[PDB]
């Protein structure tokens, strides 16, 4: 398929499954579907409002975070081992079925 499944759990504990395309960031999908993941700095790696926690399995599939993301993540509330900036995790076909939780 061209659709890539993304499972979202919101801070309220709601669970949503949506499909994205290659290139779509988790932040885009969030906005596209009224998941309340704010993107203060609009993808410029200058905030932490797009912080999401990805499942461990798909986490290792990802291009690891660059230095600007890592550093910014240190201001993110609720940081975990598999935390990422949602605007920096972009969908690929091998990431199908990825789970993101919004702290
Ligand atoms: S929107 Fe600010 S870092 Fe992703």
């Amino acid at each position: 398929g061209t659709g890539i499944k993304v499972f979202f759990v919101t801070p309220e504990g709601r669970e949503i499954m949506i499909e994205g395309n290659e290139g779509d960031s988790i932040l885009d999908l969030a906005h596209a579907n009224n998941i309340d993941l704010e993107g203060a700095c609009e993808g410029s790696v200058a905030c932490s409002t797009c912080h999401v926690i990805v499942d461990p399995e798909h986490y290792e599939l990802l291009d690891p975070p660059e230095e600007d993301e890592e550093d910014m993540l240190d201001l993110a509330f609720g940081l975990e081992e598999t935390s990422r900036l949602g605007c920096q995790v972009l969908l690929r076909k091998d990431l199908d079925g990825i789970r993101v939780r919004i702290p």
